[PDB]
């Protein structure tokens, strides 16, 4: 769930989820996809891509368990639906982390999502 | 469109609106509405609710024409939809505005509006 996604990106990042993706660019947080704007707002794109994917859970509010190993997130063998899904939100977290170093506050809080160029399909 | 809402509610609020209403509470910002968590949601919520009234135009993104007269929202004639679009937006940054004094910072970055309560049927 975003519970675990959230917590994800903040063990990653070290970044307030909501506050440094939660409207970040085209595809980071609510909204759906667009164009990305950035390698931070394709892991985004990417992660959602990743959700559309997912049958038989809700991405969303689906609890799921993962542990913090060793500065890894470890998705706990939950089942095969929820197990993709935090892999979904590892990797996000993951990807959002990678591309630190290229986000852009500029892109932060994007109020105009719907104005992003469309998205390819997944 | 949220050009138009965002800016309405930069010159109410003196906030940007993506980064105080992007992801506030459970009604602010892209997602749906929920249970407000205060006055500002609730402005959102109501704005929410608004939006579904409209037919014929784009919330998001349908362009519409308002002046910022005497520090006042001034909705342009446009058309029946985007005048009513143009209002409920009017509305919500006044709202917003409104209730800058409770404005909740703990509720700014809300990851979790999917487990908002579910909002009341418009």
């Amino acid at each position: 769930s975003l519970f675990e996604l959230g917590k994800m990106i903040l063990q990653e990042t070290g970044k307030n989820p909501a506050k440094s993706y939660g409207v970040y660019g085209c595809n980071c947080g609510v909204g759906g996809r667009g164009k990305p704007k950035d390698a931070t707002d394709r892991c985004c794109y990417v992660h959602k891509c990743c959700y559309k994917k997912l049958t038989g859970c809700d991405p969303k509010k689906d609890r799921y368990s993962y542990s913090w190993k060793d500065k890894t997130i470890v998705c706990g063998e939950n089942n095969s639906c929820l197990k993709e899904l935090c892999e979904c939100d590892k990797a996000v977290a993951i990807c959002l982390r990678e591309n630190l170093d290229t986000y852009n506050k500029k892109y932060r809080y994007n109020y105009l999502k719907p104005f992003c160029k469309k998205a390819d399909p997944c």
